[PDB]
């Protein structure tokens, strides 16, 4: 019920951000046609202009001025995060009452996770490690930025109509699959995705860019299985195991898989490393070998 007057942000900031802006004049949002929805709010077809068909993340209402002073802060950084294989803030609006929308691209094949499990897709060998390549450049960018996401899976990247693959789940564009998974950045979330968390992410809450290389690692696994769920975990990691080799996975790129998984966090590759190594393995291949679902991972969840 609470009322709340936008001209009390500071204006210093609301300059600041005025780049960010969709005037509502440059955007239709198609009320009748839902994306998805969550907790967070819902995610509707949209069209900007000058027209791009776009996703409209439309917020529960913000009725703190410090919450939303933080949401347009969050916006002007994100929106120079501009790379090809990192999903991009398009604009913001913020109407009457404080209520928040944030404009992304619109990705026709949606998550990369689904994308993969479906049966009716036939990657190849070739397809797969090229998502992965595509998913380390865009997590050399971030971690260019000192930007450590904690969130990376395959059901947070995203599929365009070009099969181009986008990092998403972080910043305004966090809340994806907020029903199934909380974010690593939830210090109390009772759904984890302790499966993607490196060792020293669970046993001592310490995120880095080689905890990123970690979950990376997994995300190539889960890639490689056409998407099995991880381990179909402190305990058993400390045993002395880790993820077994997909059949269909090269022996390189399980070596590489392995140094993501490193007991020595400072021992993982980096992101730079990652995108030379997987460009190389990539590189040798031509597109023959189809990939299939493992009969003992169909079904598992
Ligand atoms: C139940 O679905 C989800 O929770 C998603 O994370 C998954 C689903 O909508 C959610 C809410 N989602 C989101 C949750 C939070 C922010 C963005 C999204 C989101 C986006 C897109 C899509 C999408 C595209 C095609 C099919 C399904 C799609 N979804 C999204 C986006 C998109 O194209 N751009 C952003």
């Amino acid at each position: 019920t609470v009322h709340i007057d936008l001209s009390a942000l500071n204006p210093e900031l609301v300059q600041a951000v005025q780049h960010v802006v969709i005037g509502p004049s440059s955007l239709i949002v198609h009320f009748n046609e839902v994306i998805g929805r969550g907790h967070f709010g819902c995610v509707y077809h949209g069209t900007l202009l000058d027209k791009i068909h776009c996703a409209v993340k439309s917020l529960n209402r913000i009725t703190d001025i410090g919450e939303v002073s933080q949401f347009l802060t969050e916006g002007i950084i994100m929106k120079d995060f501009s790379h090809p294989n990192v999903l991009s803030l398009l604009g913001i609006c913020l109407r009457s009452e404080g209520s928040p929308l944030v404009v992304l691209p619109y990705m026709k094949h949606g998550d990369l996770r689904n994308f993969i499990r479906n049966e009716t897709h036939n990657p190849t060998v070739k397809d797969l490690i090229g998502f992965g390549l595509q998913v380390a450049k865009g997590m050399k960018f971030l971690a260019s930025k000192k930007f450590v996401h904690r969130d990376l899976a395959a059901r947070n990247c995203m599929l365009d109509e070009k099969f181009t693959v986008k990092v998403a789940d972080f910043g305004l564009a966090r809340d994806m699959y907020d029903k199934e998974f909380d974010s690593v950045h939830n210090k109390t979330g009772a759904k984890l995705p302790v499966k993607w968390m490196a060792l020293e992410s669970l046993q001592t809450q310490k995120f880095t860019t080689k905890s990123d290389v970690w979950s990376f690692g997994v995300l190539l696994w889960e890639l490689m299985t056409r998407g099995a769920p991880p381990y179909p975990i402190t305990v058993y990691l400390l045993q002395g195991r880790r993820l077994l080799q997909p059949e269909y996975c090269p022996d390189p790129l399980y070596e590489v898989m392995l140094k993501c998984w490193h007991p020595k966090a400072e021992m993982r590759p980096s992101f730079s490393e990652l995108v030379s190594r997987i460009s190389a393995i990539f590189s040798t291949f031509i597109g023959e070998h189809y990939v299939h679902v493992n009969a003992t991972y169909v079904n598992v969840k």
